[PDB]
């Protein structure tokens, strides 16, 4: 057990699926695991262990912001045999023809972090997951018959930014959307040597904001897990 | 209601506590507040309301890191007319000459953080606390009859940090404890117009690496709640 | 004409390769394309156009560089139509498990340059490749019978670096090749709307000289531009 | 003796006031110091020791700057056994509320120099003065009567800057006053073991350019003087 | 030989003058040079040795951009022992009175490339050229009756910045000519022991396009090939 | 008159001689200028005009730093009409081939300062001095039979560097001399359309230290003073 974790080695599977809020992590257990078991509830960051068809899954949260999710999926990695972590969470769109519900991946994140500067002698580290992990979610998400864009997501320090001016600049340079956590992420699957990937569904658009309907927003939500889920599979075979 | 608290305008006192873990909220309001009740539960974030000697006050977690915080003082601040906000954290000791559960109060704080250059148009921005509600925790330890050491924390974007030879730099500029706040929080509180003050227990040596070794508390960290509670009655007088 | 290459609308494809040894750009033309035609010449940056299979293609060096690379890439996309662009060179090697004359594919590039920086307002960049680019030239290979490693570049400004301790850290980051452009061609395609990807073949290793033949540098040479060639038309499938 | 004080251990007070003016420095030997002895003049930079209500006490004039304040300081501290530097100088005041002969007192300092980075590896050091000495100030000002806010300074380089808005970026953070040590003198105190306090007298408005019309002092520069001395005696007790 | 250049010790000169097309080289080796001879063809950077008035000279390209410069120059100095580097190329004025066709001599040169940076643990190198090959430059026009202006070049990393704003900058700090290698060979010269000097015709002028005759191109081009190597004769008397 | 400077249009000569230390400025003023005349004491920075030779000089403090002699540099262009200013110091050396007395002229001037880079846009601007006055001062040198070194100088703004590392790196790259002011003043002189140089005399060796006679160092100093004398009548030729 470690100061955030108290769980032993065996108690996750070695493919962690991580949503932002842990009251959301109960409910992908709930919905999607069977023989589901709660490993975790230190802090409150509830995390279960169950089966997906067959395959032993974890899911747990980790908190909003790179400084919180870098500290779970580090201990998972070196604490508990974890090989491959998959951000399921939300974010914010910037590009005009990039609409609320659509399902992104992000290959790369970009930052306004120091985290990763601090990790390459203040250089530029492209932060990217890993590309099995990336094709298989793109892959997964063609049998479901799902979209999905594959590009950079920008990992923000501030959700309430004291100088909009970066949204133009993430628009201009094609950013998919906006969260606050796969660049870190990125950085430590790097740093410990293990694989990671983040996906988003659009829940606004910075600028428009737009609206739909509740049913729709939950189908899209649990169409990424399905995604998310599937893609773990596929990466088996 | 604001993104991240479910709650109307007169839940929240015009003080509020806060500790990054939502259960050590959820302690100190059954511990500490009288007539306590829940005002929010948003990804598992428990805020509580109650009173100390007839004192309106309320108590709310805001999760590990800068802009995890940054978040919740923020929308406390411009929408349920929060004007002080005092974090009670833990943290972690480089000095030699500073014992577990030791408490310190961090009238400024250093960090590796980018958000405040971002705010200061990249120049050096001095993080401090407010002088008055420094002084209120001073006296009110010197009453309670608790040490107390007063001077700067350093605000980590990484608790595992690559850069371990960047505790020597600490040390040598007498950093009291290593905690991921602070320096988040005084830059917000001078952002938004509110004060501000962090109180933290030291949990952990990163010298001797004795961690948080005999209970979670019973006394000290209740040590550091009597304070901040009791500081602020000095403040109404 | 722009003011590095004298052609008009219409005589480049909407498809380039682009390797950084000018000479090699009438190898390739003369080697794997048909009816090939002279486009440029200005500064003996000699450009050709041709087909592959009855797919147009042309071909044209870059220059060693990021500020090179990223002038040609840039006057493509704005005034010549060019969609992709697919970078064809050389790399060293700092994973000890990455062998020469092994063929790497960069789907992103860290960099020690600062042109990113002055695009993305002093922030962290994720200069990355088109996805499906990469894909498709990782599906090429694999029909070559060849197998090709998928990950991080490092694009430096010195071939010749003053920081020694810099390699450390790329092996330790999993960098798999050292070259001079990815970076800056994915800044430009990023900045002006197009794709792009670099592939390379692993030239040497540094801290490590071995030795290979002329026929064996050809042999690779000629892998690398079939599986680009090739992974235009699964592109375009 | 050291490289710029013509003085031997013993020369000077445990304590000592320093203005950026070497002839306020003898002014204020010459109106508050009793058996005042000039212990310096090495480049100007005239030094005095006498006694105050029969507490040793020396007032030594320090340059204009960071890097000129940088040199005295230590050299006091290292070779002369001082233990506190208070600094009265002079300042530009930003916020509207602030009138000239307004006596401020830097509990934090930001800055837009360099030399704190240096010292703490390129991260954020918070600047701040010494508690007790912050607290004996107040203290002294309120016993003579004086109002005196508590705040951040601002430790400029360039007195004539090319970046006026910043002076907008200063009044949102809420700057008290704009001076050229402050910062400086609390990165040499925390450097070499020594407390430091600084203490000003708004001589100018940065907006209304009123600048210090109506005399020198007479007797608000030396309410700064009252302040600082007495503030002292506050600290032997 | 070196990685770029397969010649051996005494194939170059101690002078070596670089123009950044390569074509220039042999045009000027056949204009100007006697009893020339071909030293190096590896990517088809042609170079050439001969001799002006009796003097030993040689002549190559060194590419477009800082990086592609900094390999040449490089190993010209490391493994052939040239002493001297005369970069000869053309650069786009933002003075107004900086007229077309102008000759600049860059004695000093901005930049906005990390590479010196890199070199100088991130502080402000000046990169300069050898006075007295300045001097002699200067020496040389004067003697062809021609008019040549000395200062501060800036060496630009982006031919197409994003940041027009900057171009203002310069022009109100002076700077005569924009070009792209200057600083990089001033810092290689430094780094390595050698001396350098670049000299720039003005081919346009920026934001303010005007035109020129091809027969008055090739006239201030060989003017400035002749202020070079009579230099280089004055620079050994 | 200014905040620093007691004095009225037609005061100083256009050309005003800088030492560090005030009191050196009536040494210079007492010992080449006839008819000379007290025109400054405001904080004891004595200025002084005469005549050499029929030419009209002033003379007069910068004080130590970059931020010191910024302001009396500034405020002489602007205010007083001042178009040249020659500052006259002392430096330490790095490099073993440069002895103590030797006379070190700076062309160019690195800087650890940030000062250039708020005026720059956060890029590299090389800190020069106007090349007729290094000239003028070059051969007035040769004229008196002095030999006079030119190269880069490094300004600090720390004389007590918490890490004396950056003394190798200015060795490597051949730094002549290191003082505190020169890229202040080629930073003033830019920005307000004025010209400047740095003419020193090398008072001691980093690291050696080393020793000679008090006649042959002040012989030494009044040989930069009659070299700086000198060269301004070269100038007005
Ligand atoms: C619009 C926007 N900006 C930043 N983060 C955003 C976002 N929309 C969603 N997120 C994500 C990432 C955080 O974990 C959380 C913040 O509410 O949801
Ligand atoms: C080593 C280290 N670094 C940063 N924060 C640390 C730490 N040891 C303890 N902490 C503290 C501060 C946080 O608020 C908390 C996170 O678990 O513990
Ligand atoms: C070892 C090494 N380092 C940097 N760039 C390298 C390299 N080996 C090959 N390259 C590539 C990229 C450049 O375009 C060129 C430099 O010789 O070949
Ligand atoms: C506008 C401005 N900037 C910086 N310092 C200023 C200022 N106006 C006044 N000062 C103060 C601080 C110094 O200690 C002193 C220098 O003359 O005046
Ligand atoms: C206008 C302009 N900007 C940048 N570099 C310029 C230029 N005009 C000429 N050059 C020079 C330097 C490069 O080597 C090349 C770029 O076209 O010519
Ligand atoms: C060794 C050394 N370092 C920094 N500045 C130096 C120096 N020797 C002389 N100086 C100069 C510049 C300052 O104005 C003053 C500092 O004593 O003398």
């Amino acid at each position: 057990a470690t100061p955030h974790i108290n769980a032993e080695m065996g108690d996750f599977a070695d493919v962690v699926l991580m949503p932002g809020d842990p009251l959301r992590a109960k409910y992908i257990a709930e919905t999607f695991l069977e023989d589901a078991r709660e490993v975790n509830n230190v802090r409150g960051m509830l995390g279960f262990t169950g089966t997906y068809k067959g395959r032993k899954i974890s899911v747990m949260g980790h908190g909003m912001g790179i400084p919180s999710c870098s500290i779970y999926t580090k201990e998972l990695i070196t604490d508990f045999g974890v090989k491959k972590i998959i951000r399921v969470g939300s974010c914010g769109a910037v590009l005009p023809h990039v609409k609320l519900r659509d399902v992104v991946i992000g290959m790369g994140a970009c930052t306004d972090s120091k985290v990763n500067r601090i990790r390459f002698k203040d250089h530029d580290f492209a932060a990217i997951a890993d590309f099995d992990m990336v094709r298989n979610a793109v892959d997964a998400a063609k049998a479901l018959g799902i979209d999905a864009r594959v590009g950079n997501l920008f990992s923000a320090d501030l959700f309430y930014s004291p100088d909009g001016e970066m949204f133009d600049v993430m628009e201009k340079y094609g950013i998919l959307g906006v969260e606050m956590e796969a660049a870190g992420i990125y950085g430590v699957a790097a740093e410990f040597g293990a694989k990671a990937l983040t996906i988003c569904t659009v829940s606004d658009h910075i600028r428009t904001h737009e609206q739909t309907t509740a049913a729709e927003r939950q189908t899209t939500f649990n169409d990424m897990i399905k995604i998310a889920l599937e893609s773990v599979l596929l990466g088996d075979k």
